[PDB]
RNA sequence: UACCUGGUUGAUCCUGCCAGUAGCAUAUGCUUGUCUCAAAGAUUAAGCCAUGCAUGUCUAAGUACGCACGGCCGGUACAGUG
């Protein structure tokens, strides 16, 4: 990147969906030791659609 | 059912072939009411091919973060069907 902002590209940011799934890749992104529960730090997709209940998928 | 019969001469006896006769298989003609099985683009061109179909596959048990549905309970790693 230079110094300006191109309006079609740079100013937005994407939610990079689908976090890590293998239990070693969780600890590489969150820096857990052995005694930390990996399932404490799992990413949950904030799922939402009209006409339906708010659901959360992991 | 281990079979013969007409044809050479004025007449005869033979050699001998032609012709008939009976199946069986391919075609074909004329005809064809019922009923049971049944072959069927081999022969000529292993010639040429429109179109469509003829090879796919998930259990409890390889991989599910598709809400595509719905379901507890909403900090519940993953309910489930898929």
């Amino acid at each position: 990147k230079g110094e300006k902002d191109i309006p079609g590209l740079t100013d937005t940011t994407v939610p990079r969906r689908l976090g890590p799934k293998r239990a070693s890749r969780i600890r590489k992104l969150f820096n857990l030791s052995k005694e930390d529960d990996v399932r404490q730090y799992v990413v949950r997709k904030p799922l939402n659609k009209e006409g339906k209940k708010p659901r959360t998928k992991a």
